[PDB]
């Protein structure tokens, strides 16, 4: 009888952890502690020291992605925020100092003898919460986190999580990763709530009466005009095979009524001036049966997108890892703290049935800065007699691997492969996680590259697909949230993608660099 | 209408890989290669050089478990066997040499720079089949195996697998791990067949007509008297809650019609003179819904037992690891090559529903020679409102871990804990897997100990069970297959187990070192 309301398509709900745009490595506390200390505090202090440097940096597109505050006009509120959160920072530096002590002062004292004494000397922040052992040489001690006891600790604190609602008025997004997530304008609403909260599911599922929205707003502890603003984000609430390239590395599929979404990133709608025919949140089906993530890079598992869709998701598939290290924290446990309750980790070449499809994980090597990170896979999906490979940014640095893989998995019809063949220094993503820096020129040799032409070619030659699509190029303007979009057919990447398309056509098959949305047969 | 036959209860079917009694570390080829080279070849050559040393060693019980051939009388056949398998050995040393080359000559050349060149230089045995990366210091290169491509390689060879049938005429078993598995007597039958073969399931399931046994025997490539001997191993084929300690660390449970078996080791029957009231293969239910293995030690996952029961098993639970190293090869993949088709790996404090029970994995630290081995867990089973902890040989070397664990899991009613508080040097299990030995006195500090009294006490104090049972003591005589059974209440272990039982009673609860079979309430 009563009117029902749902979240507007043009309102974004941005994830925030400890004051910053939320992504994987900010959830576990030991990795948060490293980022806060080695990066975020340095960004605030630098900024507070001379806001004009940042202002001046932000003024040039080519500096976008550096350690700059973009809301540089808001010095007072940023300072007030930094000042207020100083106790969060001191609690968290306890953990930072504990890991330093373990790595620098405790582990190096031992040289092959029983490691029992170490446990007796642990800092309290880590007592009961780590395991130590020797590496392959039997003499150099190392450790790993007992991940769930870390999340149970005082240092993982849900009260430091928030979302920020705001309108979306264009396709393009400003780089967000280095700016505190404050209520910078009155169109914005910053709300304290855990990212896993069923309250956010209520929000995204919608279909609420007006008095139900008020109840919800009260459960968020909103009153007054803030509740009114909240209410204003809502509006009256308005079957066979598909293969839909939606953007970057994100692909949607349907097969005999089972739905799939790989490497999810979606754009918004309801505002004038954006590009036509984009696949947005409004275009999603009711249920996403299988959500597949290839690896733990920002551009392939976007928190903002994951939360907006959580309520529709059945099962999440992801790469398996037990490293339980600062460079390679447990991905399934991250997704579970985001509130995904049915997450399955898949090892190399394991197979899982999904609806009428079969999924197989494929070895993914490279693009991780030669770090010890196990959390990465390609996904092969067999949809009946048609098989599709999502390779994401996986490389072909290991000659023959794909030949050996083909011998086991058989033929593949279609391949999606990414060709960001020149990428970031591995330290611009991972550097705050190091114990210390590498010498600058050495570091510079460690980069996050996808396949170049030759590599991509050998992949194709080895698997013999009829269709090849290059993808994951960070061209869509909404990807700017997380990376520096700036195209031009000089860029070696574009050249190489072209060479590859060439190559595949010459050999008598279809190929194309996908750029915006594309329907495909399957 | 026709008579049906089943395998006798007093015929053992012993697993064999590459001529040796089969256990986990002989299945993956890279680990097999290390054992063949660093141990098994040395045992044969030593023996062939002076059979009397071994004869003389074997004559003394206290030397049992050392590197001795027990079938020392059979020099000719052993030599003939060694001679014939020499090509298996040369193929496998190719792999051994490849890993040496990778570890000693390739990885150490690099010091922080991109590792791409390494892939170009790999020995052919490892091309396409490893991933290299840096450790935590960013400068010391390391690697891991791409496990499934190793099993696809020529170096994993099912044709080198066999079983050996033989009568069991007493409770006690001779130590088997260091004697080639040859047809030493006419009561014995050695048959070439993969350990995963459905042929063995046919054997163990039984219910075959006499002409069906002949078909089976033909499928094993048996004829003549060997087929007749095979036939002779068969004989005419002859509902609510339980908790049954069956032996060593092995426990059986039923709960609302769901069946469970932890750390499976069973004894045989059908021969006179054995102990009364043992729980043997004949005592198993039709289906084992859930098979749980705490860790990858010989005494907790006995191939011989696992194969005899495979056909009855639903699902196997095991600890999760991605290390994919020689010290810590993938356990789920080992079980899958044994032919278990539904294996699930569980991380620390993850929960899984099993029938009407819930299972939770618990952190297991220690007893692994401070090696980097992730493949180990305790299992908590919640059977309705009653909860049982199987700790196996897990220790309490990390003070507070159990307190922190209790905070998450809540109360536990019953605990099984193992108190082999003085155990083997870690090198007597793992030493052939090392790249090189440790200095002798250092090595001697690395041992495989379970909890002693104080440790075991703090575990109990932290979890507050009403019932405590010490278990995993290697007392049952059939455990001699795999360890040196030799009891006496001097042994510090027995003292400490006693102290613990004491402690628990004093605090007003039940406790006992279980010794042979015991029914229990649940
Ligand atoms: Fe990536
Ligand atoms: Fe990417
Ligand atoms: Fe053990
Ligand atoms: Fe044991
Ligand atoms: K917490
Ligand atoms: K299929
Ligand atoms: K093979
Ligand atoms: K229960
Ligand atoms: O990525
Ligand atoms: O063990």
């Amino acid at each position: 009888s009563h009117m029902r309301y749902s979240l507007r398509q043009d309102i974004a709900v941005e994830p925030v952890i400890a004051g910053w745009y939320g992504w994987s490595y900010l959830l576990p506390p030991q990795t948060l502690a490293r980022f806060v200390h080695n990066r975020f505090n340095r960004i605030v202090e630098s900024y507070l020291d001379d806001p004009q440097v940042h202002a001046a940096a932000v003024r040039q597109r080519r500096m976008h992605g550096g350690p700059w505050i973009h809301a540089h006009e808001h010095r007072d509120a940023i300072e007030a925020w930094y000042r207020e959160t100083a106790p969060r920072r001191e609690r968290l530096d306890e953990l930072f100092e504990a890991v330093r002590r373990l790595e620098e002062d405790i582990l190096p004292r031992h040289h092959g003898e029983c490691l029992d004494p170490v446990y007796q000397e642990l800092p309290a922040a880590l007592a009961g919460r780590v395991e130590v052992f020797y590496g392959r040489d039997n003499r150099t001690a190392d450790y790993r986190f007992v991940e769930p006891l870390m999340y149970a600790s005082e240092y993982y604190d849900e009260s430091w999580q928030q979302v920020r609602f705001r309108p979306v008025t264009e396709d393009a997004r400003e780089f967000a990763l280095t700016t505190p997530m404050l209520e910078y304008g009155p169109e914005q609403l910053l709300v304290n709530v855990p990212l896993n909260s069923p309250l956010l599911d209520a929000v995204f599922r919608g279909g609420l009466t007006g008095t139900e929205l008020d109840d919800l707003a009260a459960r968020f502890g909103l009153d007054g005009e803030r509740a009114a603003r909240f209410a204003s984000y809502f509006e009256p609430t308005p079957e066979e095979d598909v293969l839909e390239y939606v953007g970057h590395a994100c692909v949607f599929a349907r097969h005999r009524g089972t739905t799939f979404l790989v490497d999810p990133v979606l754009s918004y709608s309801g505002y004038p001036g954006g590009a036509e025919n984009r696949f947005t949140f409004a275009d999603l089906p009711e249920r996403i049966d299988h959500l597949l993530i290839t690896h733990n890079h920002q551009d392939h598992m976007l928190f903002e997108t994951l939360l907006r869709i959580r309520h529709r998701v059945g099962r999440v598939l992801v790469p398996k890892s037990t490293n339980a290290s600062l460079v390679d924290p447990g991905l399934g446990g991250i997704l579970r703290r985001l509130g995904f309750t049915d997450v399955v980790e898949v090892d190399d070449l394991e197979t899982l049935s999904c609806g009428s499809a079969e999924v197989v994980a494929l070895p993914f090597l490279g693009e991780h800065g030669d770090l010890r990170i196990r959390s990465k896979t390609g996904w092969l999906i067999r949809f009946g007699e048609r098989s599709v490979l999502f390779a994401a940014d996986s490389t072909n640095i290991s000659p023959t691997m794909y030949t050996k893989v083909a011998e086991v998995i058989g033929p593949v019809d279609t391949v999606f492969i990414g060709m960001e063949s020149i990428g970031a220094a591995a330290s611009w993503i991972y550097g705050p996680l190091y114990g210390e820096p590498l010498d600058r020129r050495t570091d510079q040799s460690r980069r996050l590259n996808g396949s170049n032409f030759p590599q991509a070619r050998e992949i194709v030659d080895a698997l013999e697909p009829d269709e090849v699509y290059v993808y994951a190029m960070g061209l869509e303007p909404w990807m700017g949230v997380v990376m520096a979009v700036d195209y031009d057919e000089s860029h070696p990447a574009i050249v190489d993608s072209d060479l590859l398309v060439r190559h595949v056509q010459d050999k008598g098959g279809t190929a194309e660099r996908l750029h915006l949305r594309r329907t495909l047969r399957l």
